């Protein structure tokens, strides 16, 4: 129906708003936060990081954020919980995998893994009582056989729920074919899943035909770019080196093509950032300062210059998200 | 003099018959707090383990130290609750086992220094519970991270005096690896315990090791898959070998005169979540005894073979002892 699952509780969709539908608080490892928080200087430090940055995407309008860390990104419903109440902004919290899983989810079968989704989809995450709202998936773009798996499991919890899904895709590689027939294999239909990063690649025939089959468009890492920073490989490789402008036309590409509907956009930003090299994240503020404000504040007018009406801004940052959102089916 | 425990220090004297290398739980980071039905329940899994250290406590054991790391799921809260219900001394560790997520597999050495120092010097995440073992891994011939691991294990060692156990793949005579590395740091052998050396039948690589000074820990006598040959899973795991074959190696090294050398334990767990689905039913029906296997098995059987009693309580009473007491000489 038309509530959904936050780390405050359930809310009505109307109340979503403004929603960014791909970002962080912090992208860590299972456990990791709680044993080492001093990696990100303090948890108390890494908290305050998040509410300051919260606190500005709200000022520029941004009411909702999808925090799409799984267990293995090291998400720590708790942390989220605390920095939504302080910011005053909604976080729906995501189950799901990953690319880093270890051993005890590498070696689940995937009726196995079905059940560690539902369960913090029906029952909750850890013991906080928080729910999912989202499953985030993630494959390399061959599609390994347990990454087969966590589709198949995502699918399954998908049907039982009616929570979407959303994926990370190396987009040069058009991953999102692969997961899109997986998921299909299952009955899952296109209209609840996300292709994410899918920003990474400028190839439109690929983007439109995942569109044109009812699959939402996860144009979501548009402030991601490592443009006069190439001497710095690690950066480059995390980033890319194609502009912010180039990642948001394909926003306008989509809208032009006649896939307004279908698009989803974000920042994939984040506050801490463990599972990559040493002070990436100072790299990333210093490359992008207004965080995830960057697309109120940058993106949204670069496209009204563009001449996109207002009307159908609102509607990729408002509606689509609500539609995508909104438990669907059974 | 003093043993960090996960209720608190103890003195050596408390430590009494010592199991070296043992787990409450083998897990992955995270993973018992987020899926806890895994293992039936946390409060199942708590009682399991209650039980089988009161057995192990009733056959003489008064400490375990549980090898497991960060990425073995360790979870102190866990040790602790058990610890006291059980009243059975549980040494934590700190270290990296083979399991290590990203944002460990990405740290340099000196991060990974700074880590292992925190959960010896100050606690283990936010419950005080201070490691008094630091434990590693290495495969074949050591990976770069490995190294890393292993240096990082070594200078928090130099540091706090806490020992350093290992993982090895006997059969590929791991220890050497691991030894060079650890003497190229400057730490004595008298610090280290190489593991898993049971699963060898190369006494020339254990007595050589030990003639450097090593402990050699002879950790997996129960592990074995003799009838289970066809489970494919249970036999890499558990090996081909009696556990009568592996005990028979503490004797040889006594005889070679390196009883002080020794150290034994089970390598049990009561919950297993990093490995096949039902392993543990697989391992609890091949050793019922659980951690009480060392004591009611081996013990008499090395007895039975004219070992005495003074031989096998400086192995599982005294070395274990000079073996954890922090120390810099
Ligand atoms: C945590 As990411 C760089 O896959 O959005
Ligand atoms: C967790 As183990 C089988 O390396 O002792
Ligand atoms: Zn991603
Ligand atoms: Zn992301
Ligand atoms: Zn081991
Ligand atoms: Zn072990």
């Amino acid at each position: 129906g038309d509530r959904i699952n936050t780390v405050r509780g359930p809310i009505t969709i109307s109340e979503a708003g403004f929603t960014l539908t791909h970002e962080h608080i912090c992208g860590s490892s299972a456990g990791f936060l709680r044993a080492w928080p001093e990696f990100f200087g303090s948890r108390k430090a890494l908290a305050e990081k998040a509410v300051r940055g919260l606190r500005r995407a709200r000022a520029a309008g941004v009411r909702t954020i999808v925090d799409v860390s799984t267990f293995d990104l090291g998400r720590d419903v708790s942390l989220l919980a605390e920095v939504s109440r302080a910011a005053d902004v909604h976080i729906v919290a995501a189950t799901g995998l990953w690319l880093d899983p270890p051993l005890s989810m590498r070696l689940r079968s995937v009726e196995e893994l079905t059940q560690f989704f539902l369960r913090e989809i029906q029952y909750g995450i850890e013991d906080t009582g928080i729910r999912a709202g989202i499953i985030k998936v993630a494959t390399t773009g061959k599609v390994t056989p347990f990454q087969e798996l966590v589709l198949r499991a995502a699918a399954r919890a998908s049907l039982a729920t009616g929570v979407p899904v959303t994926t990370h895709t190396a987009a040069s590689q058009r991953g999102g074919e692969q997961q899109a027939a997986i998921f299909e294999s299952e009955g899952l239909s296109p209209s609840r899943v996300c292709i994410g990063h899918s920003d990474d690649t400028d190839d439109l025939s690929y983007l439109t035909a995942l569109a044109a089959r009812g699959y939402l468009i996860g144009l979501d890492s548009i402030p991601h770019s490592a443009i006069g920073l190439e001497d710095n490989a690690s950066a480059s490789a995390l980033l890319g080196i194609r502009s912010w402008q180039t990642r948001a036309l394909l926003i306008k590409a989509l809208i032009d093509q006649g896939y307004m509907k279908q698009i989803l956009v974000s920042n994939d930003w984040l506050f801490g950032f463990s599972s990559y090299v040493t002070n990436i994240m100072d790299v990333m503020d210093s490359v992008n300062p207004d965080g995830m404000a960057f697309i109120p504040l940058r993106v949204i007018p670069f496209l009204r210059e563009k001449g996109i009406p207002q009307e159908t801004l609102a509607g990729i940052t408002v509606t689509n998200p609500a539609r995508f959102l909104s438990p669907t089916l059974r």
